[PDB]
């Protein structure tokens, strides 16, 4: 009881599988609302992935469709298109470099391509990366060599977050961002999980990790679930995807943080609110709000009730805090484990006038 | 030609002085929508201070009848209201604290005051200070102690950006504002202003002061002009008040420097737009915007047209950029040079739902 209202929060890093099986943009979205998020940002590596201007412009109808909150869509750097995304590139979230493993089409294979995307990319918009360890020293440089800002995707070792805090001790621009999982899952909990449920890049870290990623709180710019829904099936089996979905455990994992006094708040809007909006240049969304009850305790599940992954490693867990009702933009999205704004509702907030990233002329 | 399409930008620290020769709410918010400002944030250094629930409900209500665009007005810390201020705190724009010399009501004459504020403020709401050289380690200290924020006003030296670098490489919640005068004027300017004009608190700083600023601009988490309003016959007079006018050519002073390179367009929408939301809390305005010419060069006149205060330090300073228009809630308020939205419809964005800080029950 005694609601809390919050504004309509952001998740700059999801993974919604569309262009279906995992997860597509309706099932997504949804676990999106019941997580109190009324905006994402999908990533390109779907399949086809979204690396030229056909793939989004497919992509963009499909979540304007299929879609129950707003969003933006990343585009993807591959060993090919340097150069041949400005004409589109405003109309992306930003672009998306995977800078590690990927055996994908957005696998680059020398560091010359990534400053040729930090050359030809609009330097007025966003550059994300997937950076891990010793990488996010390397793409800080190729960030440094082009004299531009870049975003590093979650941090999860202290390795990474002591590195962005001495780099933006030095004032260079580089923001960031670290998923739930590497804040509340560590390696003792990879003997319940195991091999298979508990593969996920960035891998889980340490007990010191997670404490040097708490006590580095200043540090983290934003949080983003990097919900990657993957099925039991493909989890368990032989050759398992990384990811996990996170998109409906996000804000109760945070909140209970909040009730315990590990971080304020305030700390948590500015990391899934404010701070999305300034580094993405997202806009705002009119009447809209999420209501939560901080008081409610209760534990997660075998699975949340809308991702398609149809599983959660935070199984178990004991949280304190539920979202109870969500607004978008003056209409009920979500109430009580029920979402009530049908596949579609949602828009690309790229094609709103006050979404789109002021540049020179 | 080519116009640019910005955000509506915020100021948080003007001094408008209404409770009126010097500058009332009327004419000092059409000075703010003539230099693309569609919010501001009041300080309460007025006649009478606002320091208790009567000054600012009369403020209030000055405000609401006189201001052409949005605004928030601030509580004003004092030797006697601490901890009187709870049922009231939550309506205005936050706490502020005036630490040096002020021989008002605004005087705290013990250090011991400062934590009494910090303790009984609450501790979700802003608090600001007005703090000097070492003033500023002593509030950081105070801010320590009572374990919350401190946003330090105009930041004008290069002793102090340092101590707030440091604090920040720290992991300690501070963020600073710095005016405008202390990044575009110095001593090397003193000869011409003279000491009766160019009295200002912080006073004008070194070449290597502005030099650090400018450097540190990192550091810097906001612009503010400090519009302190005052007539050329009290500034050249025997005791004359500190403080310039800066509402009308802030921005234009900040375009010119984003024209040459000094930081990016980016960089001047962090500062005035996203950052002051989300320190301050303050709420979306919709279907606002402002339209510049970047590529219009003119010379600042003897006095701009709007403020009161019938004269400018940046007389005769050659700049490259202009407000064109000023869109604020659907109504066009500004154009070439004439306001056309009539005292009366600028609101308090405290009364807004989307305006009031989000705390726990
Ligand atoms: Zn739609
Ligand atoms: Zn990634
Ligand atoms: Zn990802
Ligand atoms: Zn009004
Ligand atoms: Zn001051
Ligand atoms: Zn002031």
């Amino acid at each position: 009881a005694k609601l809390v209202r919050l504004p309509g929060l952001i998740d700059v890093h999801v993974h919604l599988q569309e262009p279906t099986h995992k997860e597509d943009f309706a099932s997504g979205t949804a676990a999106a609302l019941a997580g109190g998020i009324t905006m994402v940002c999908a990533m390109p590596n779907t399949r086809p992935p979204i690396i030229d201007a056909p793939a989004l412009a497919l992509a963009q109808k499909l979540a304007e469709a299929g879609a129950r909150c707003d969003f933006a869509l990343f585009l993807g750097a591959s060993s090919e298109n340097a150069g041949t995304l400005g004409t589109v590139a405003g109309s992306a979230a930003g672009l998306k470099l995977y800078l590690n493993e990927t055996f994908s089409e957005l696998r680059l294979d020398s560091v010359v391509q990534w400053m040729e995307h930090f050359e030809t990319w609009p330097s007025h918009l966003p550059i994300v990366a997937h950076a891990e360890q010793q990488t996010v020293a390397a793409v800080l440089m190729v960030a440094q060599l082009t004299q531009r800002s870049v975003h590093i995707c979650h941090v999860a070792r202290k390795e990474e977050i002591l590195l962005i805090k001495a780099a933006k001790a030095r004032g260079l621009p580089v923001t960031c961002e670290v998923a739930p999982h590497h804040l509340f899952l560590s390696h003792d909990d990879l003997e319940r999980l195991g091999p298979g449920k508990g593969e996920v890049r960035p891998e889980l870290g340490s007990r010191q990790d997670v404490e040097a990623l708490w006590e580095n709180m200043a540090v983290i710019d934003c949080f983003a679930s990097d919900h990657a829904p993957h099925t039991l099936e493909e989890k368990c089996g032989s050759r398992p995807p990384p990811g996990f979905p996170g998109l409906e455990t996000m804000l109760p994992l945070l909140l209970t943080a909040v009730s315990e006094g590990r971080l304020s708040l305030d700390d948590l809007l500015q990391r899934l609110h404010h701070n999305p909006r300034r580094i993405f240049h997202l806009p705002p969304q009119e009447d809209t709000y999420v209501e939560v009850d901080l008081e409610h305790e209760w534990t997660i599940p075998s699975h949340m009730p809308f991702s398609k992954a149809h599983w959660t490693p935070f199984e178990g867990q004991k949280v304190k805090g539920t979202v109870r009702r969500v607004v978008l933009r003056g209409e009920v999205a979500y109430i009580d484990g029920q979402v009530l704004v049908p596949p579609g509702y949602g828009q690309d907030v790229r094609k709103w006038p006050q979404g789109a990233v002021p540049q020179l002329p």
